C-alpha cells in the first residue's frame, strides 16, 4: 500500500521492487540461474537477462563471469568488483550473495578512480589529528571537514544517537551559503528500525540523484520461494518515497552515509548532502568504508575511555567522602561539600539528603518533592534504588542506605533543554511536500520537543553504577 | 668500510646505493633531471638512464612524467604512485620524495595471483580486527593469525619491545614443521638505532629474496651535495649483510614487516618469514601500510586504557586501605592485608613496611636490604621518594610517610630473568638470547611511571593519616 507518514514506520525498504537508475541489476539463483532483472538492462548494458537463461561469456564478459563463477559457489572469499565497459560507458560490476540468491549490479563510473595513496596520506592526518586530541567529539569534528575536503560534497554533517535513539547533529561543514543545522536534534522516528538495520548492515550508503524515478526489477516475486527479493545488501537498492521528498524539501538532491557502528547499536553517522545530483565512483565509496571501520574502531575505545575517566574522578570523589566523614563523624557536611559533594558526583540539578527527619538540600528546595516521592515508595518497602526521568523537577533517582531511620539520597534533573538554538534571521521553507510539514528539519524537531516533553536526561548506565556504589559506602559508614 | 659486528652498531644501512633486483630505481633531481639509477633500468625497462638526462616520454609514458610534473611543482614530501605500461611487463611506478631528490621505484605487476590484490579489500579484512578485541594481547594474538592466513607466510610473530628495547615474540602462527620462537627475549643491540629510525618512519618492509644480489646505483655519490643519496623511504633499499646473514641461519629468505609506532617509539611490528622468497604486491602493501597506522592508534588507547585501569583499582584499594587505618587506629592491620595490602598495590616480588623499630616484611625477608637501603638514604635526608632497578634483589621503590619515626615503605622485584655462517653463534636466536641475558643480568622490570604514580599518591594518602591521628 501507498507509503504515507501513517504507515512509514513499518514500510520495508529493503525489499523495494526498485532501484536507483544509475545502475543495471540482475539477480541470479545459486546455480546461475537468472531469477531476475531491471527494466533496463537493454538499455544500459545492451543485452537482455531473462529470466530462466544463463548468462554468457557472449553477453556480460570474462571479467564479469569470472567473478560470477567463483562468487556463486561462495567458499572462502572472492574479489566481488570488477571493471568492464560494456557499451560506451564505464561499469563497475559489484556482486554480492545474500540469503541464498546472487545479486549482479551494474554502477557506471564517472570520476577518477581511487588514488590509493592519496587516500593512505589522509588517513594519516585523520589519525594523526585524533592523536593529539581524545575527545570522541573531535574526531567527529575533524573527520567531518576532512570527508568534506575529499568528497566536495556540499555538507557533511555528523550525527550522534542517543538511548532514545534520537539524534543529534555534533558537527557540520557546509558551503557559506547554505543554513547550519547545527545542534539539530530529531526523534528516532525519523529513522525507522529498517532504515537503521539497514545502516549497521551498510558502512556506506549512497542515492546519486534524489530527484530519479526507480527502475523496476522484474519479476517482482521470486518465483522459487513467492516472496520479495532481500536487496539490503544491493548498491542500488531505492529509496523511499517519504525520505526523498523529505531531502527535496530541503532542497538536497544527493546524500552519501557513512555509519559508525559499535556493539549491535548504530553509534551514529556521517551525513553527506549535495545540492545537485553527485555520484561516487565504488572503489571510492570502499575506501570510505574504510574511515567507517576506523572511526567505530576508534569511537569505540574513546567512549570506554570516557566512562572509565567518569568511574575515576568518581571513586577518588568517594575517597574524599570517607577522608572527610570519618574525621568529624558527620556525613551531612561531607556530602554537602561544594566541588567533591554528592550535586557533583552525579550530574544533575539538584540533590537532597535524608537522615532521621534531618533534610538538607542542595541546589534547590527539594523536601516538598523528595518528601512525595518518599510516599510512593511508602507503597513500594523493598525498593532499595528507584529511578524516573517522569514526574518542579521530573528527574528522579532514590538510594536507600539505611533503613530504621529512612536514610535516603535523591538526586533530581529539570526538564531536558535544546542544548543549542539558532535565532535572527529566520526559516527559508524552501518548496513543502503533500505529506505536509513534517518532512523538514523544524517539523522533526518539533516532533523531538514532543516526545521529549516532561522527560529527563536519561540516568545513565555509569550515573547508576556511582550511585549504588555510594550507597555501599553510605551504608558501611553507618554501621 | 666492511661491516662487522663490532661496528655494525653504526652501520648506515639507509645510504647504501645497492638496491633489491626485483625492481628498478631512477633518481631525479628538483627539477626532473636524472642524477642517478639502478644498473637494471634497461634490463626490466626499455631504456637506460643518464645524469643530465630530462625523462625520456617514449620510456616511461604518458601516466608517469605527468605524475612527477604535479609532483615536481608542490614544496611538499611528494608522494605518489601509478599503474602503467611499459614495454607491457608492466608495473607499478611508486615515487617519493626525500629532501629534494625525486626516487621512482619500479614494481613488476605480476599477472598470475592466486589470491586477491584488492587494496580495499584487503584493507577492510584486517582492520576489522582491530574493532573486535579488548585485550591488547588478544589483538596482537589474532591479527598474527590473520596475517597468516592472508599472505600465507611460513611464519608470522608479533613483538613488543621493552623500556629497554629489548624485545619479546608474544604472538606466533607457524607451519608446524618449523620450530617455536614464542618468548624468545633478544637484546635491543638487535635492532641498531638506524634499522629502528626506519622502521618508525616506515610502517612496512618488503625483502624478497634474502640471498638477494645488491643491485648497485650508479653514481654513488649525489652530484650536487657529492654525499650519499638517503634511501630512508625507498622501498626497494638494500639489505645489511649482517641481518641477511641472520636470516640465512635461520633458513628464512623472504620477509616482511608491519611497524607499530606509539608516540615516536617503535612499541612493535609483525614480522612475516618465509622459507623461500616472497612478494607482495604494491597494493596489499598499501593495505598494510593504512592498517599499520589504524592499528597503532588503536593499541595506543588500548594501552592508556589499561593504565586508566590499574589508576582505578589503585584508587579503589587504596580507598579500602584508608577505611581499615581509620576504623582501627593501626597502620600495619591495612598494609599487611591480603588483596587490599601494599603488595598487591604495585607489581612486585615483596614488600617492607617500616615505622619506628618494628618492620614487616611481606612475601620474602627483605629486611636486611630494607636496612642498608635506608642506610643511603642517610645522605639527602630530605629524600621522600626513591627508586632503582640495581644493587639481595634489585628492584627497590621506597617512599617515605612520616620524618619523625622514619615510616618508609618499600617494594622489592628480582632480577628479570646446526648451519650458521662465518660471523658465529651471535647471529642465531640462541645467541641473541645469551646476549640478552647478558643485558639484564643486574636489573630488574622497570618501574612503570605508573607505578611511581600509584606510590606517590600512597604516600600522600599515608601522611594524611598520621596527621589527623594527632
Ligand atoms: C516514516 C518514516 C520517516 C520519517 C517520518 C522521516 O522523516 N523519514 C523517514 C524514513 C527514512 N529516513 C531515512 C534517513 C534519514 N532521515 C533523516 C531525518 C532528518 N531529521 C532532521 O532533522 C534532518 C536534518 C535536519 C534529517 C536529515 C536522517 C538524518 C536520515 C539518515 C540519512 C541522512 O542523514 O540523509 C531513511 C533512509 C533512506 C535511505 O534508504 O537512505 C528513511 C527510510
Ligand atoms: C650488528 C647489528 C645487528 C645484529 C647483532 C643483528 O642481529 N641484526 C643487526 C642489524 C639489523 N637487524 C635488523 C632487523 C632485525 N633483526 C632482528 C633479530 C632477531 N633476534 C632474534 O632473537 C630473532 C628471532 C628469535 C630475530 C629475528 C629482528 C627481529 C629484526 C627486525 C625485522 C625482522 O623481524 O625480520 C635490521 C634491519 C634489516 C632490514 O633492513 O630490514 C638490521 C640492519
Amino acid at each position: 500500500t501507498p507509503v504515507t507518514l501513517a504507515n512509514c514506520e513499518d514500510e520495508p525498504i529493503h525489499v523495494p521492487g526498485a532501484i536507483q537508475p544509475h545502475g543495471a541489476l540482475v539477480t541470479l539463483r545459486a546455480d546461475g540461474m537468472v531469477l531476475a532483472a531491471s527494466e533496463n538492462i537493454q538499455a544500459l548494458l545492451g543485452f537482455v537477462a531473462s529470466p530462466g537463461s544463463y548468462l554468457t561469456q557472449e553477453q556480460v564478459g570474462p571479467e564479469v563471469l569470472r567473478m560470477l563463477e567463483e562468487g556463486l559457489t561462495g567458499n572462502g572469499p572472492w574479489s566481488n568488483s570488477v571493471e568492464t565497459r560494456i557499451g560506451e560507458h564505464l561499469f563497475d560490476v559489484i556482486g554480492h550473495s545474500y540469503k541464498e540468491v546472487f545479486y549482479l549490479e551494474f554502477e557506471i563510473r564517472t570520476a577518477d578512480t581511487l588514488s590509493i595513496t592519496s587516500f593512505t596520506l589522509n588517513a594519516q592526518r585523520i589519525i594523526a589529528q585524533v592523536q593529539l586530541h581524545n575527545d570522541t567529539a573531535s574526531l567527529l569534528s575533524n573527520v567531518t571537514d576532512e570527508l568534506r575536503r575529499m568528497t566536495g560534497y556540499d555538507r557533511v554533517m555528523a550525527y550522534r544517537f542517543r538511548h532514545d535513539d534520537s539524534g543529534e547533529v555534533v558537527a557540520e561543514s557546509r558551503r557559506e551559503d547554505l543554513e547550519s543545522y547545527l545542534g539539530q536534534r530529531y526523534p528516532a522516528s525519523d529513522i525507522p528500525a529498517q532504515a537503521r538495520r539497514l545502516y549497521i548492515q551498510n558502512p556506506i550508503r549512497l542515492i546519486a540523484d534524489v530527484a530519479y524515478t526507480p527502475m523496476r526489477v522484474f519479476p517482482a516475486l521470486n518465483p522459487e520461494t513467492n516472496e520479495s527479493f532481500d536487496l539490503s545488501y544491493s548498491v542500488l537498492r531505492s529509496v523511499s518515497p517519504i525520505h526523498c521528498e523529505y531531502l527535496t524539501n530541503m532542497g538536497v538532491r544527493a546524500s552519501m552515509s557513512i555509519s559508525i557502528v559499535v556493539g549491535g547499536k548504530l553509534w551514529g553517522l556521517f551525513s553527506c548532502h549535495h545540492m545537485s545530483p553527485k555520484l561516487i565512483p565504488y572503489p571510492v565509496r570502499m575506501s570510505f568504508q574504510i574511515f567507517s571501520q576506523v572511526c567505530s574502531a576508534i569511537v569505540e575505545r574513546l567512549e570506554q575511555g570516557r566512562i572509565a575517566e567518569l568511574l575515576r574522578v568518581s571513586t577518588e570523589r568517594r575517597l574524599a567522602l570517607a577522608r572527610r566523614a570519618r574525621d568529624a563523624d558527620d556525613l551531612f557536611g561531607a556530602l554537602a561539600h561544594p566541588d567533591d559533594g554528592i550535586a557533583a558526583l552525579i550530574p544533575c540539578d539538584g540533590a537532597l539528603v535524608m537522615l532521621g527527619g534531618r533534610t538538607l538540600s542542595i541546589r534547590g528546595d527539594f523536601e516538598r518533592q523528595a518528601g512525595n516521592v518518599l510516599q510512593r515508595l511508602q507503597r513500594d518497602p523493598e525498593r532499595d534504588i528507584y529511578h524516573t526521568d517522569n514526574w518542579d523537577c521530573c528527574g528522579v533517582l532514590a538510594i536507600r542506605f539505611h533503613r530504621q531511620e529512612s536514610g535516603w539520597i535523591f538526586w533530581f534533573r529539570h526538564e531536558e533543554v535544546h542544548r543549542i538554538r539558532w535565532g535572527g534571521k529566520p526559516e527559508k521553507l524552501l518548496t513543502i511536500g503533500p505529506s505536509g510539514p513534517r518532512l523538514t528539519p523544524r517539523g522533526s524537531f518539533e516532533a523531538w520537543e514532543e516526545v521529549v516533553r516532561g522527560h529527563s536526561t536519561p540516568w545513565s548506565e555509569t550515573d547508576l553504577a556511582i550511585a549504588e556504589k555510594l550507597r555501599l559506602d553510605l551504608m558501611e559508614l553507618c554501621l
